[PDB]
Formats: C-alpha cells, sequence, structure tokens
C-alpha cells in the first residue's frame, strides 16, 4: 500500500556521510577543492540502499510517456501523434535520451502510463487511459488512478534493485506536458501562472497568453490542494507527471538516487517532496532547464543543477548527461590517493 | 619560429558550421532543444583538425608543473615541495586529473616547465628552471624564455595530433600560483587586484590582504603592457601558465579543441587570446572555477561554463570531467535519428 510505501522510505544513514566526509578530507587535495563532487560523495554515502558509500552499478533511465486532453486547448506546437512516434522510436534507440543514455552506459525503459493510440510493442505497458482528461476543465484523473500509479510505478523501480540498478534518471514524453507542469508549479509554490509558463516545444510567442490563460482556468476550476500533491497530480498534472512522481517514491523507497531531468520533472519532484519530505535526499538535479519557470521551480526544491545546457528536449536526457558526473563523485572517492601517504600535513 | 605559427592557425571553417547546424536543426527533436550541446557540436565542426565533422578521438590532458619565487611573500598556505610531490604523484594515478581522466578515457601528459626541486622521473621535462622569479620583485622569466616555452609546448601539443589526439584539456601544479594568474587576470581586465585575488588552495582571510599587496606591487614594479601578452606572462606570470598558454597555441595551430581547466587556465586563456586572437574559437570551457576572480575573467574571454561544480582544485580537473561534455555532442550529432524518417514536420 501507498501509505506502507511512504511511510518505509529511509532516513538518510549520518553515520556512512560522516564516514565519508573524513574518508573525502583526507583525500590528495586541498580540503574542499572538489567541491560539489564531493557534496554529492557524501550525500550519496548515506543512502542505504548503496551499501554505506557512493557507487554506481546499472543505470536506468525511465521515461514516462502519455498524451494530455488540454493540448485541445492549443497550447502545444506539435501534433498530438508525436507523443507515440517518439516513444516508438524510443524502442529503436535513435531518440536524444537513447544516445545520450548509451554514452552513459545507462538502459533506458520506455513506459507507457497513457499515451492517446495503439499500444506500441516493446514499450512497457502501464496505461491508465489514452490520454489524461483535459486539465482546463475539469481534472486529469482520479484521485484512485493518481494512487495506483505511484503504487505501480514506485514497485517497478524498487524491482529494479534486484537487478543490480543503483542509479536512476527520470525523463517523460507527451506533447503539451509543460502546462501541466506550469500549472503544478504555480500550485506548490503559489507563483503566478504569467511566471511559470514557458515556450515548451517551441511554442510561439503569440501563443504564450493563451496558455497562461488555461493554466489560470485549470487552477480555477480543479481548486487543487497545493498541501496535498497527490491532489495536485491528479487534477492539474498528467500521467507522466505521475509516473514520473513515482520513480522518485520508488528510488527514495529504496534508498536509492533519481536524477532529476527538466521542468517536467521538478514539478514532479515539487509533487514527490510534499507528498513525503522524506524523498528529498535522495534527489539529484542534473541540468537547469531552459524553460521559464525553471529557476522559480528549483529554487523551491532548493536546487542548484550542476550543468547549465540551456536544455529543454526532456525525455529525461539531461539525467542521461549528468550520470558522468555521479560516476566522478565516486571515481574521486575510491581511486584517489590520500593527503597521509604523501606526508601532506592538514595547514 | 613563433611568428609562424602564430600566422598559420587555421580561421573556422563556415560551410562545415552550417552544414552541421542544419543537420542538427533535422534531427529528431524540437529545433534549438538541445541547446548548448548543439552549439558545441557547431562549434566542433568548425575546427580544421577535426575534419568537417564533431568527432573526438584520443583525449589527451596536458598538466604544466611549476613552482614560483613569489611563494616567498607568503600568498601560498602549503609548502613548496607539494608541487614536486603531486607531480610525482601524477605519474601513479592517484591524483583528482588522474582519476578523473581515466573516468573520461583520457591521458594525462605531466610536463614538468619549472619545478624548482630534482627532476622527476617519469615526468615531460621541458623544465625553464628551478621555479620562476618572484614576481613581486622582478620579472617571472625573461621574454626569450617565455617565448621558448611557448613554441616548444605548442609543438608538443600538435604533435600528439598525428598520435591521434582530437580534443586537449590543459591544466597546471604549481603552490602560489593563483598570485600570478590574479596579476594577469588583472593586467588584461583591468580590474583591480582586490576583485580578482582569491583563497587559492584554502589560504586563511587573515591573509588575503597580503596577497593583494603582493599582487599590486608585481604590477607597479613589473609594469606589464596589457596589449603584448607574452609581455605580460613573462613578466607576472609563471612557467605553468606560459606552458598552459602554450598548449592553447598549439591546439589552435592544429585546428583542435582545448578545453578549459580553472582559474589559472583562465588566466592563461586570457594571454592565448590577446597573443593571438584566431585562438579563440577552439577554446571550450569546463566549469565555473569557485575562486574569486573567476566571473570577471570568464567574461572578458565572453565564456560559459557547462558545469557549476564550485571546483578549484586545479590540475586539469575540471577539463576532464567535461570531456564527456563534448563526446555527447558528437554522440548527439551522429546517432540521432532524424525528424523527416519519421514525418515530423517542421511547425
Ligand atoms: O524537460 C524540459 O525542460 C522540456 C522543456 C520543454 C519541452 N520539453 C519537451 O517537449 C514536450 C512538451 O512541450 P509542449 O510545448 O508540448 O508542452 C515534451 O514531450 C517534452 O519532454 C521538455
Ligand atoms: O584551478 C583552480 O581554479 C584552482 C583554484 C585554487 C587553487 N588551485 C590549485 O591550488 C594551487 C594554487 O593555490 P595557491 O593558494 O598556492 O596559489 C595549485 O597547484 C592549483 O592548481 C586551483
Ligand atoms: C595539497 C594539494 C594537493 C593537490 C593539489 O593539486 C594541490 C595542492
Ligand atoms: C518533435 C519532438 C521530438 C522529440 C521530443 O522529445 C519531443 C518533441
Amino acid at each position: 500500500t501507498l501509505h506502507a510505501l511512504l511511510r518505509d522510505i529511509p532516513a538518510p544513514d549520518a553515520e556512512a556521510m560522516a564516514r565519508a566526509q573524513q574518508h573525502i578530507d583526507g583525500l590528495l587535495k586541498p580540503p574542499g577543492s572538489l567541491g560539489r563532487l564531493e557534496t554529492l560523495a557524501v550525500q550519496l554515502a548515506g543512502m542505504p540502499g548503496l551499501n554505506g558509500t557512493p557507487q554506481v552499478g546499472e543505470k536506468a533511465v525511465l521515461v514516462m510517456c502519455a498524451d494530455h486532453g488540454v493540448w485541445d486547448e492549443g497550447v502545444a506546437v506539435y501534433p498530438k501523434i508525436v507523443t507515440a512516434i517518439m516513444a516508438a522510436n524510443m524502442t529503436r534507440g535513435t531518440t536524444g535520451v537513447c544516445v545520450l543514455a548509451a554514452q552513459a552506459g545507462a538502459k533506458v525503459h520506455v513506459i507507457d502510463v497513457g499515451i492517446d493510440a495503439e499500444p506500441i510493442p516493446g514499450v512497457v505497458n502501464m496505461r491508465v487511459a489514452r490520454g489524461c482528461g483535459n486539465i482546463a476543465v475539469g481534472p486529469a484523473m482520479s484521485r484512485l488512478q493518481a494512487e495506483a500509479l505511484l503504487l505501480e510505478v514506485s514497485r517497478y523501480t524498487c524491482d529494479l534493485a534486484q537487478r543490480g540498478v543503483t542509479l536512476f534518471g527520470v525523463g517523460e514524453m507527451g506533447m503539451a506536458n509543460t502546462t501541466p507542469a506550469a500549472a503544478m508549479v504555480s500550485v506548490f509554490t503559489g507563483s503566478d501562472a504569467k511566471e511559470v509558463v514557458g515556450i515548451g516545444a517551441n511554442l510561439p510567442p503569440s501563443r504564450i497568453d493563451n496558455k497562461v490563460d488555461v493554466v489560470r482556468r485549470a487552477i480555477a476550476i480543479n481548486q487543487p490542494n497545493p498541501r496535498d500533491g497527490i491532489d495536485v497530480l491528479s487534477k492539474v498534472g498528467g500521467f507522466d507527471l505521475v509516473g514520473m512522481t513515482g520513480v522518485m517514491l520508488g528510488a527514495a523507497r529504496c534508498g536509492l538516487p533519481v536524477l532529476l531531468d527538466g521542468f517536467l520533472s521538478y514539478s514532479a519532484a515539487l509533487a514527490a517532496c510534499q507528498i513525503a519530505p522524506a524523498v528529498r535526499p535522495y534527489l539529484i538535479p542534473s541540468h537547469f532547464s531552459a524553460e521559464k519557470g525553471a529557476r522559480i521551480a528549483l529554487a523551491h526544491l532548493s536546487m542548484e543543477p550542476y550543468l547549465h545546457m540551456a536544455m529543454r528536449l526532456g525525455e529525461g536526457s539531461g539525467a542521461a548527461l549528468a550520470m558522468p558526473i555521479v560516476e566522478a563523485a565516486c571515481a574521486m572517492f575510491h581511486n584517489m590517493g590520500e593527503l597521509a601517504a604523501s606526508n601532506i600535513v592538514l595547514p
């Protein structure tokens, strides 16, 4: 049950983190000079599914795919079928995330959580429905549906741990999905929709105002409760957003790290942490999305991405791009020599 | 001759860059959505030693090692011998750069351009002298010495191209070397020394004022000419700084990319571009050094690092950390599918 899942997320291991910190301070560099590699290495040390030390075994990027009824409100530039096309492309290795995952030695799990098309062979099927409801006139989904999906995705994710996955990245694919992401960001952070509605997949400037109105209308009609994340997800989110949330809950329950991606992933992360604050220490940022609301969303999570790529593709592409960074923190930790063995004293 | 070298640096290939741009726009993503991977891929395309396309073959990080007489002015926290110790450690694979280079599949070339110790077996010997002169009372070196070293290093670097190196990173090791780097930054950018003098290798706050005075004194006594970079290097730089400059000149002459590292590398880069503006399109930033003057130096090069790690180790560690990013630009370019093959039309 979802209650049990949330309850049983482990706290970070303070003991391992102290040990990690002392090890790092003794490595063959001025103390603190590797900056955020150090802090990342200590963060990792504290994640119980890594067994007391910064390590990366196998890597999996989970790409949650779905369509949105709010497409019909004119907020997306690409035809609805692009979501289905791209999910099929994911099975052939031709996408941005696939290419960047291959570079990182990561496997990509393409999950259909609600594409409005025929099922795609070879894609993992968790489809709730053929696209979510149009958040401009009503809820994306029932609370039952959002709860079931979270629990489904969380279990899938934590099962990957038995196969030797120690690091996750989340991603999505869904035309129009920057609209619910913005709605959620607005609702969790209390920022006005005009501050958090971006151009998404190259929406023209003339169409922005409509998107802002649509976000405002979705929030007015649904009255999402900002202190109930599952309410927020179910009312003005999407199946993809819920899925990504589910990945974060599952990784956290497993005591393991998840790399965020971009703007969509930030919205999901806001929900994750609202639902369960104990998720927060397992989340690792990757890059700083070029999407307008990014700064606000990231500030509410108190996160500073490592990568400033002006990237806005989604798919988990940024998450993939950062996996080498996580690996570098571990290599630093395990493979550097020590000050003491060169007789270099702390000054 | 150094005149011939500088003269014969090639301009970037506009034709290849246009072709690269059109290819990238047709890949299976919204145009522009990979942001700085795109721009990096096009920058690469234009470097003539890469043969018309973004590619990475073998990778080499060149770590220029030397000692500085200005050590005697109380501007560094670690004993002078640390430079020699660490260069020896570089031969054993135990250093930050070694570990990060191994992660990136890069080879590290440890070059002694003036360590004040006995020569270290296994280190490439280009030593100009046993440490440079104390920039507080006089020049670091003669102009002849700075010219000879540049030319030596440039040739070494471009020779690595015959062995299949297509990407370089620069680094250094030298106690006290953040003092001349600051002096050079102050002189090239016209910023007051107080704005560009950092804590280096954990210099305590009580000792900062002395370091600022020392930079001011070095500039007052030497009167470096900001419009003659070789003058600036020879008077208030260091053998390590000159060497790194030489790596940038050699890579540019070869038509090939070099990754910058941190603050030291920025100072060298300022010199490189002053000496030869045609170097600039070959330089690629890695990370944003935690050193105080970083922002100013980087602004004068109009550069925005990809990585915000709060890193201040040097050694070429950041340069190594970014090589996977360069590789990702190429993988994007070569391995993504195309919009047209999925019948997705530009909207
Ligand atoms: O992750 C990001 O920051 C990002 C920012 C803008 C757009 N996207 C991607 O483009 C999509 C949605 O844009 P739109 O305009 O349809 O809302 C979708 O499939 C994405 O993952 C992704
Ligand atoms: O690259 C950097 O940004 C960086 C910033 C601060 C210090 N360092 C390193 O620490 C060294 C110099 O610091 P200091 O205080 O002796 O001038 C030297 O060997 C470095 O490469 C390097
Ligand atoms: C003490 C020290 C260690 C490494 C290094 O790169 C510089 C200084
Ligand atoms: C057109 C497009 C392509 C890829 C993608 O991830 C989103 C939209």
